[PDB]
RNA sequence: ACCCACCCGACCCGUCUUGAAACACGGACCAAGGAGUCUAACACGUGCGCGAGUCGGGGGCUCGCACGAAAGCCGCCGUGGCGCAAUGAAGGUGAAGGCCGGCGCGCUCGCCGGCCGAGGUGGGAUCCCGAGGCCUCUCCAGUCCGCCGAGGGCGCACCACCGGCCCGUCUCGCCCGCCGCGCCGGGGAGGUGGAGCACGAGCGCACGUGUUAGGACCCGAAAGAUGGUGAACUAUGCCUGGGCAGGGCGAAGCCAGAGGAAACUCUGGUGGAGGUCCGUAGCGGUCCUGACGUGCAAAUCGGUCGUCCGACCUGGGUAUAGGGGCGAAAGACUAAUCGAACCAUCUAGUAGCUGGUUCCCUCCGAAGUUUCCCUCAGGAUAGCUGGCGCUCUCGCACACGCAGUUUUAUCCGGUAAAGCGAAUGAUUAGAGGUCUUGGGGCCGAAACGAUCUCAACCUAUUCUCAAACUUUAAAUGGGUAAGAAGCCCGGCUCGCUGGCGUGAGCCGGGCGUGGAAUGGAGUGCCUAGUGGGCCACUUUUGGUAAGCAGAACUGGCGCUGCGGGAUGAACCGAACGCCGGGUUAAGGCGCCCGAUGCCGACGCUCAUCAGACCCCAGAAAAGGUGUUGGUUGAUAUAGACAGCAGGACGGUGGCCAUGGAAGUCGGAAUCCGCUAAGGAGUGUGUAACAACUCACCUGCCGAAUCAACUAGCCCUGAAAAUGGAUGGCGCU
RNA sequence: CCCCGGAGCCCCGCGGACGCUACGCCGCGACGAGUAGGAGGGCCGCUGCGGUGAGCCUUGAAGCCUAGGGCGCGGGCCCGGGUGGAGCCGCCGCAGGUGCAGAUCUUGGUGGUAGUAGCAAAUAUUCAAACGAGAACUUUGAAGGCCGAAGUGGAGAAGGGUU
RNA sequence: CCUCUGGCAUGUUGGAACAAUGUAGGUAAGGGAAGUCGGCAAGCCGGAUCCGUAACUUCGGGAUAAGGAUUGGCUCUAAGG
RNA sequence: AAGCAUCGCGAAGGCCCGCGGCGGGUGUUGACGCGAUGUGAUUUCUGCCCAGUGCUCUGAAUGUCAAAGUGAAGAAAUUCAAUGAAGCGCGGGUAAACGGCGGGAGUAACUAUGACUCUCUUAAGGUAGCCAAAUGCCUCGUCAUCUAAUUAGUGACGCGCAUGAAUGGAUGAACGAGAUUCCCACUGUCCCUACCUACUAUCCAGCGAAACCACAGCCAAGGGAACGGGCUUGGCGGAAUCAGCGGGGAAAGAAGACCCUGUUGAGCUUGACUCUAGUCUGGCACGGUGAAGAGACAUGUUUUUUCACUGACCCGGUGAGGCGG
RNA sequence: GUGCCAGGUGGGGAGUUUGACUGGGGCGGUACACCUGUCAAACGGUAACGCAGGUGUCCUAAGGCGAGCUCAGGGAGGACAGAAACCUCCCGUGGAGCAGAAGGGCAAAAGCUCGCUUGAUCUUGAUUUUCAGUACGAAUACAGACCGUGAAAGCGGGGCCUCACGAUCCUUCUGACCUUUUGGGUUUUAAGCAGGAGGUGUCAGAAAAGUUACCACAGGGAUAACUGGCUUGUGGCGGCCAAGCGUUCAUAGCGACGUCGCUUUUUGAUCCUUCGAUGUCGGCUCUUCCUAUCAUUGUGAAGCAGAAUUCACCAAGCGUUGGAUUGUUCACCCACUAAUAGGGAACGUGAGCUGGGUUUAGACCGUCGUGAGACAGGUUAGUUUUACCCUACUGAUGAUGUGUUGUUGCCAUGGUAAUCCUGCUCAGUACGAGAGGAACCGCAGGUUCAGACAUUUGGUGUAUGUGCUUGGCUGAGGAGCCAAUGGGGCGAAGCUACCAUCUGUGGGAUUAUGACUGAACGCCUCUAAGUCAGAAUCCCGCCCAGGCGGAACGAUACGGCAGCGCCGC
């Protein structure tokens, strides 16, 4: 009593009932499996972003004032 | 709705199965009975109550309970359960951070005051603000009401990402603490394991589905175990009783007579031995393979047989009992039961295996493939199914994303083909080459001397090949990409990287349709059946082949009716709510049978076996002046072609072959003369000739003639057993 | 430039269905094969319980039968007539030992087979009479037969248990 | 096998026919195992008296070996107490 | 089965039962007996093989071998040591124990066989006998005989697939409901069938079952789960029945004995795995008295060896009848 | 001795086990865990007991660096030295080597030779490959240590890459001033935590021998042993071609090397059907079909003079026998014959038989097995059920119709029958050198088959006919009876036998074939239109049955109630 041994006959059909969906792409994928030495350093960089805040805020206010002067000169 | 008629349709259900009207099983008929239950445990969903709680048990207080064995209440209301905290094997430890100011050297470390208090990015239903319209019976003013709303905000839930905190663990480090300064205790930085925290969601009750444990959907073993009953049958022992015609053979002992010298021997009697013979009753049971075979009989009957004074037959009593007895041993017998009796129980024993499994409509609707399994008639796990949803989207003039497509870019490929004067391997032929050298020759003493030769090698060529070769190289095919998660500016962070710079991560602005066609998307939980398959196109391996076995690809059948294919799983057409009209497909249109009952068109073909439609149910090589087309060549007025009539020679017994071939078993040759012209000969035949026969030309007759291929129909090739099938009748 | 308790109405913002069991009612499109399997709805069906129908019932309940009348796609249902002779149903809830064609199913019943197979072992019966409703079979008589003293005869044992 | 003593009514029925198949009996011309797996089945033989008796042998048997003849009825004779 | 032949046992024994007993059977017995096996009267034989597996005999000369006991170190649990029973090993016997019993080459003044020789080999290498046997594949062996004809029968032959000596060989009168072959007789066995009898079957009166049963019942062909009663296409089809018949209903009978599957069994086997009654050995206990001596350690202890003793314990006898002084 | 422990022995006894896949199973293999090339249809992925192979290791270097070299092969040289020793020059895309299979990869290397070495070390996660996208193994990229090597850049955490390996439990070793060893403390011990090792090859991992013919149970047509299907290799039969054979001559008869077919009376494949059973070989008996024709009829051919013959055509009407051995099929032999052709029907035919053989159980022998047991090795003994149903067939009553009845008839359709031989004659003739040796027409008979019949012969005989005879019984005689038909002679009638006797017929159409006239094709041709002869064939005749088919004719209900036939209206 020998069987059928293997096949792939009805399988494509079976797969395509429910699509063959592409793998759901997000923005902001994880940093799992990224070269450790990198990840330390981007972690440290992220740690000290709040250091150098007061400088950054002022720079944007100076930029915003320069934009407001430019738009007044245009109008 | 009862009966009858007629036309068309129409095989018997159930079931296992790839496939059932089956020569697969179950089913004579009717009634009643008859199979997914209950308990427990889990999980998810749903409904209700309360909610950081919830809870009810168990107990108690209220009644003789009619209704109550209820109902109510309880600092027991919470002992306690579950929940509200984890993590570590454990000793144990145990979920906060930020900011600001100050003091220690701001040392991305240690200590003291103030403020905020569960971080941030992107997307987010929804709210909020809202420039601005858009009018009002006039020109302006102008509060009220809307409608829309560009633009901008707070952003639930949820998702993705990055930070953070707790426990385990590692690595590196530097400080704090005190009743006990210690092999004491506490912290930091950076990874990494945790069923964690990051303003809670549980508890109880109820219903549903699923999964289990239980007799566990219902029915079914062969077995296993405990405790009992039987020797009235039969097996063997023992006790006490009963039973066995008539004949044959004639053992020991005995007598007489005769012989013998003795030993003893003969002859005639008598005698009546024996697991002796015949043969009755008895006991048995050979053959007829007789009778019977739903019997007279759950083993009988008839004849024929074996034995019939002995290991004989036989009554009653008595002994031996179940892994035990008893056995002249056949695994025989042990109450119609024996390769382990019977009875009751354990027991509703177990069953991956048969069988069955009860009303209607509606909607969705499979699989026979995965990996694992003492797995291959079963499970597990993926897959395919359903159910419950949720989150968003906008036809409410104002859309994003997704696809069994295609387009434009761009990579991938080594199959078909092709190639072998390219590699690898195979392989033919001759040219050329003392390449090498040989082995065999012939002419050489021998000599790359001359001449051949065959070996391998080589120089150009040449024949033919490859699933496990290839320089080339398709078609079909597989990725990506075709924008807001995108571009373009400005600035900050780094313990990484570094002459300066990289690269990454952060903030803050600035810019909108970015190929065709179509379509509303996303997302989570429970989840059944299935895990025997088969069939066709094309591709394809094994095999002589198979209605054989095995893959790929799509589509079928299985699950599925309907028109066609006469008939039919699977072919072709087409996929079904119940009906009227119309129109089609694939198929048809002599009659069966709806439609050609057309003045249908043009050919082909006659068969003493005609032929007549995918799958398909049947023929080949090879033949045929049968007939019809082609193709190529001829021929012929220098009047042919056939049809009849006249000659077929000589050089020449040509040469090889003698065994005879002067043309003639065969073969190398193979030309001249006469010529009008005859082959050194097509055959007949001869031992060998001879003789005969087979061009070139005329005479007659009077226009086409003839050859070789080729392909259409038809025919030969063509033989099977019940009588027979283009479906039938038939048809020219 | 006036008020609908009155414009008279194709729109009426003063009040609003014949319609509105909002688990209702209505409108537009599309679609409809189905085993195994899943889910939904059943004013389908059975039996019992709490409610409820001032239900039904000897002026006839249940069941049974019906070439009667109907409804529903269907599960089924309702009426008429007959039969019967004592109980029974509708609705809202709850509960289940809840729906059969099959199981070589269980128990009971009934057919076809069929007036069929069959009533054939062991030689044998006949005549007259009696009784009697009735005689192939009883009894009596007569004849013809068999068992043929290892008996189909005459007596026990065991077993039966009144034969 | 037939009879007396004693006992029965032909074994759970009767009648009418006399087909095929059977079951149980018989018989067959000529041949005689040609039949058939095989003389299965049936047939031959059979009592008694008188003769006659092989191979072989465990000397006992074989042995009713085989093979032959006779057998009735009647009327007498002889022999046995 | 008689006959033959092995084997165990002198009774605190052999063999065996039993759950247990100062239990029981053999046994009311004693080797001319009890118990266990083979072979199978007589006659005549009974070859070789002790390598294998069995069984058995011996046993400080001795490898291993348990618990207890002895010593050792350790705080102790302990470990280590020496000691050392049967059993295995080690060494003898045993085949009327299971069983076993060869293969190459060459060789004789015609050829052929091979007396003879040469090897290689085992525990021996099949002896006497016997044979195509109930044992021989090839096989219907070859020769003879028996028949007209013989895969049969008999007699011979023997590199015998794969004979063979109490796994008994060869024989053999008598006997056999045993297996064959031939001959004589006899026959319906047959050529070749026929006629007769009785009881049936038949028809009737009375009486009266059963199995079986989806529906049913005329064929050919087709297709079809590849042999249809039903379907397609053809042939066709006429009530109700009687006696027969065995073609068909793939007729009935019985959930296939075969075969295969099942993680279903049972009977039996053993070199399966895991145990176990029984048995053999060692230890401790009931277990005492005396003598003697002997080693080992130590400078008393332990081991005890042998020889007595009787009081436990046992056995036998008896109507416990005379015992010791 | 008993009690209790210890070790041995212990199929006497118990319990249990005795894989899987598999063109049924068993035997054999391993396709059971891995790897290469192919299969594979140019992404990947893919099957079979597909193909060709490899694996259970090997390495202290064959691992890691760095340096330097260049390999196979060939040419040309050089004392001994030759095809091969050593040296030297040239060419050399790798044709070598790189542990092993193969594939890839590799030249100032991944090869060889040196120098120094232990990156084959310690430790987190991520990823790939198998994948369920779990494990194992194997690998990839990092990251942190500590090293190696190199001037350095770098490379290196095993082997250039693709295979070489193993869970839970248990053990063992290594590791930390580690945790626990529970009323506390110290110490041994044990228990944890983390990493290696001891193995499961049936490789995601039970601990495991047979036998059963004394057997059982659940099932299976998922699967064998028949038929039947498909196929036809194999067997059987038949073409085509034509090198040869046939003295000569390819083809009278043959036919190599090649080739194309049919057949399912061979055997295989295969497994579709049947395992809630389709009775498993042979023989007997009986019917029917096929033809691939042995004989018989009619014919063509010859290497046919005659006789004998083989080759072919129409053709299956009619035949195809008796025995010996064997269970046989098959085989062989004897005999006859005209001939002793071949098959089919579920390998026709078991409710038809038989049962000899296969194939239960009883037994023997050989070989095999320790044994239970085994043996397409031999032997012997071994239960063959049921029909009354339906159909089919056989015969038997009937049926509807015709007004009823009877008569004598016709005939639709079915069936169907004759066969072959000898002798005589032709005739010792044709023919032939002879040897030998036919035929047509006649005539006489016989075989097998069919249909009858009984005068005769035979058989039967229960006329229970008539004798005769046994045993018994009616007292005897006479007359009888009984003994399942007492026995036996003879035997009427009647059945009945190649065991007696009789009878068995004629046409038509044509087939194969051979011919006519005669074109096609100025001739010739059997043919194309036309015509002839023609047969065991076929159809009818005769012969049998006689239709839900008819025919002519007869009589048609006196009656006691009757009832009808015509005619006309
Ligand atoms: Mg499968
Ligand atoms: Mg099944
Ligand atoms: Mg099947
Ligand atoms: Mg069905
Ligand atoms: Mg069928
Ligand atoms: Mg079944
Ligand atoms: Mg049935
Ligand atoms: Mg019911
Ligand atoms: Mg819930
Ligand atoms: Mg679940
Ligand atoms: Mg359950
Ligand atoms: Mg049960
Ligand atoms: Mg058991
Ligand atoms: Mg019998
Ligand atoms: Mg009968
Ligand atoms: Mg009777
Ligand atoms: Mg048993
Ligand atoms: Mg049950
Ligand atoms: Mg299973
Ligand atoms: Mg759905
Ligand atoms: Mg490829
Ligand atoms: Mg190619
Ligand atoms: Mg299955
Ligand atoms: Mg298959
Ligand atoms: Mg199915
Ligand atoms: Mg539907
Ligand atoms: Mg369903
Ligand atoms: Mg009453
Ligand atoms: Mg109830
Ligand atoms: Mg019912
Ligand atoms: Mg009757
Ligand atoms: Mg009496
Ligand atoms: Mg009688
Ligand atoms: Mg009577
Ligand atoms: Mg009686
Ligand atoms: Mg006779
Ligand atoms: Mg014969
Ligand atoms: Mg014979
Ligand atoms: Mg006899
Ligand atoms: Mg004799
Ligand atoms: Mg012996
Ligand atoms: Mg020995
Ligand atoms: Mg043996
Ligand atoms: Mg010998
Ligand atoms: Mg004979
Ligand atoms: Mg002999
Ligand atoms: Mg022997
Ligand atoms: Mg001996
Ligand atoms: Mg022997
Ligand atoms: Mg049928
Ligand atoms: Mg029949
Ligand atoms: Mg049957
Ligand atoms: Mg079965
Ligand atoms: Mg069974
Ligand atoms: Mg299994
Ligand atoms: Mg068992
Ligand atoms: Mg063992
Ligand atoms: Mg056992
Ligand atoms: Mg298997
Ligand atoms: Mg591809
Ligand atoms: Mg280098
Ligand atoms: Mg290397
Ligand atoms: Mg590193
Ligand atoms: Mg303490
Ligand atoms: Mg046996
Ligand atoms: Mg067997
Ligand atoms: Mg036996
Ligand atoms: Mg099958
Ligand atoms: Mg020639
Ligand atoms: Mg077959
Ligand atoms: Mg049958
Ligand atoms: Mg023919
Ligand atoms: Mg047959
Ligand atoms: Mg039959
Ligand atoms: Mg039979
Ligand atoms: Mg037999
Ligand atoms: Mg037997
Ligand atoms: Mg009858
Ligand atoms: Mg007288
Ligand atoms: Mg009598
Ligand atoms: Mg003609
Ligand atoms: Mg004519
Ligand atoms: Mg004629
Ligand atoms: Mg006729």
């Amino acid at each position: 009593a020998k069987s059928k041994n293997h096949t792939t006959h009805n399988q494509s059909r079976k797969w395509h009932r429910n699509g063959i969906k592409k793998p759901r792409s997000q923005r902001y994928e994880s940093l799992k499996g990224v070269d450790p030495k990198f990840l330390r350093n981007m972690r440290f960089a992220k740690k000290h972003n709040k250091k150098g805040l007061k400088k950054m805020q002022a720079n944007n206010a100076k930029a915003m004032a320069a934009r407001a002067e430019a738009i007044k000169a245009l109008v």
